[PDB]
């Protein structure tokens, strides 16, 4: 299967597959069952920002999600990603809906990777284009004329569809670690707008790092967030 | 045919096709016959650096090539690249040899492109830096004779196991991702590129040179573009 | 007297001292009488963005000012700033009012300077960004009437507690550290600057404008430089 | 007194004031007695590189020192620097000699600080100037025409002086934390050349963060590294 490291913004508690009983942010290391989670108050219709940070020295993957009123949730997990990820990867954003739904709109996304022994890759999207040639769109993900990336399906009356899954990966492979590097670090930021009129929103948005040839696993809508073939 | 904007470091004067009679740097807009050149002293076996700069406000494409002893050459050309380039491009490095030959070794390469707009840090950007190349450089598209090695360099043209450059060689490296080089709503579109290189020859004369280029995304080496055509153009027109 | 290079966003036409008869952006080299101007439509109460670009290879100082509806003005001037500026400078923002007045509110300001040389990433650089200013902005030198506030903005000229701008006001903000704007061994010296601004007036006419400037490190507001002199120059010469 | 957070490259073991018995890198939080150390093989006459990394999310101050042959030492310490440092600071490099000596030559220094809620400061010195107007030199520190920063005294026959102490601080104050920031991060890199013909080199080099008005404490040569008035 694919190899997956992901930071999940989990809006729907599936407390039978390891979720806590409450919306959360979690650090996923090769399993949808987060190694680490923190309670997250999602603010319906508000623009949130997620920051993800890691370096090979501290060996701590950290993430924080916040809203303009200052409320925020943070989670960190100690892990040496040299022993998890392949040397070359692709980086992306993933989202899904299931029986409940939400918009999974990305307003911006930036990523930086550095190997210092410097080699580096940095991209910033503050506005997306209709035909975004440096993005690989998988599943239901589209870019529009409003400058945003819709990861899951939306009807032309701006209503989110259910049972939807979509991804956006940066076109170029990324050299995420190299043995001779004294420092391998990466950081990513994205802003998002999750809006729902359901009685509960679902299922969430994730930033993920995968094998270069990663594709949406069969049957990964809903609680699997377009990342994992199963809940193991 | 491809669309090509390029900065050439031209080591061999082909005066029959518009070259000045002396090694030179030039700005190539859709033709190997540079719109603008400057005399260039290539220092055999020394590591040189080339810097390339452009922005949509000044609409002046500039380049300077320098060596550690301080000598440098510069060329600038006024051009609105919105009227030349496709909206999406690939960026790359190209080099060739012909009847004369040289190593066309790249030791490092960086590139930045930015689109800035109406408010600020409504910004799209792409930046990459290679200060060491790896054997399997997955974010580079190698064409023709170009290879990357475990010595950390990019050899654009063929070299023998004994380090000797070969003639009638052509090769290029393109960054893997397409680049959004202009966009109509942006107020500023800028790019900049730097590479360092080691051109060394024992021939009666070095040839043919190295170029930084920007092309349509599906650009490939034109057939027969060794020698004076630098792997960029199908003819000397 | 100070040495001043500036990009002016000039809201009030002082045709008696060389202004065109219409609001404009201009490039000021040691004089308030711009070497180059372009007609500029200031949009009262809208947030505008100014971008300023220069590098030592093209030796073209460029600037563009734009608003959210898409309208923009641009000006460029060919000049070798090595022959104008001291090796070390301070960079800043300046604004003034006179018989007419306007808010001269800065919402954000960024600046990058780079010296690149013989090999590569033998690079010296300075980069700062303010997207929010604080009450006690310790890395800014405020002169004249300039203040920073808890609304996150920099008010270059005086405003009343009821939000109303005042006349006969002048103020500036300089980044605290000196900047090494050129160095003889560098092959490339570049700088770039961006700021966003909100100019709003209820007067019969707004005046006088905002400038991005580069000065000697010990530059101070010239006496009597309110109004048409924009806090930059001691006279209209 | 001053407030000091520092990463020390400690070439001389003062095992009576807390040093381990062997050259080390350590994380100093308001005391020369490092909260955390790691054994460090200093390579006489070789150019080393030090990287220092921190962010307010993971709350882990990390540092790594390496040489071109790949040998390296790393240390990390969990600390929330919002509770240690004043909001505004100056950042600098410090070095000293005592009864034993070494050159304390800085070949380059870069620093980046960001507040994301972005405000940012970044400077890079890959070559120093004779009159470096954006550096505050304290004590014996000088910049030369060879492009380097000599933190401690050197005779005109390139021999390092003893009982020497000097510092270089960046001219502008740095806004190192702000309450509303979702992410406050900083990173610093410097390259250095420590060379000695003594029978033991001493005393070391540190990257430090201080109150804006920090100055060399009286009697901080030797084992105090120009940072602390005493060994408490
Ligand atoms: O542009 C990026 O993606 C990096 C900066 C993140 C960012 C840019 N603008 C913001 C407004 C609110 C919260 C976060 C941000
Ligand atoms: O230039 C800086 O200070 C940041 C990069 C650090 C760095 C630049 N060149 C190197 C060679 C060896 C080891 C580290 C480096
Ligand atoms: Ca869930
Ligand atoms: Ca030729
Ligand atoms: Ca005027
Ligand atoms: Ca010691
Ligand atoms: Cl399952
Ligand atoms: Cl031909
Ligand atoms: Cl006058
Ligand atoms: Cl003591
Ligand atoms: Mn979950
Ligand atoms: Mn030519
Ligand atoms: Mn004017
Ligand atoms: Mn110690």
């Amino acid at each position: 299967a694919d190899t997956i490291v992901a930071v999940e913004l989990d809006t729907y508690p599936n407390t039978d597959i390891g979720d806590p009983s409450y919306p959360h942010i979690g650090i996923d290391i090769k399993s949808v069952r987060s190694k680490k989670t923190a309670k997250w108050n999602m603010q319906n219709g508000k623009v949130g920002t997620a920051h993800i940070i890691y370096n090979s020295v501290g060996k701590r993957l950290s993430a924080v999600v916040s809203y303009p009123n200052g409320d925020s949730a943070t989670v960190s997990y100690d892990v040496d990603l040299d022993n998890v990820l392949p040397e070359w990867v692709r980086v992306g954003l993933s989202a899904s809906t299931g029986l409940y739904k939400e918009t999974n709109t990305i307003l911006s996304w930036s990523f930086t990777s550095k190997l210092k022994s410097t080699n580096a890759l940095h991209f910033v999207f503050n506005q997306f284009s209709k035909d975004q040639k440096d993005l690989i769109l998988q599943g239901d993900a589209t870019t529009g004329t409003d400058g945003n990336l819709e990861l899951t399906r939306v009807s032309s009356n701006g209503s989110p569809q259910g049972s939807s899954v979509g991804r956006a990966l940066f076109y170029a492979p990324v050299h995420i670690w190299e043995s001779s590097a004294v420092v391998a670090s990466f950081d990513a930021t994205f802003t998002f707008l999750i809006k729902s009129s359901d009685s509960h929103p679902a299922d969430g948005i994730a930033f993920f790092i995968s094998n270069i040839d990663s594709s949406i696993p069969s049957g990964s809508t809903g609680r699997l967030l377009g990342l994992f073939p199963d809940a193991n």
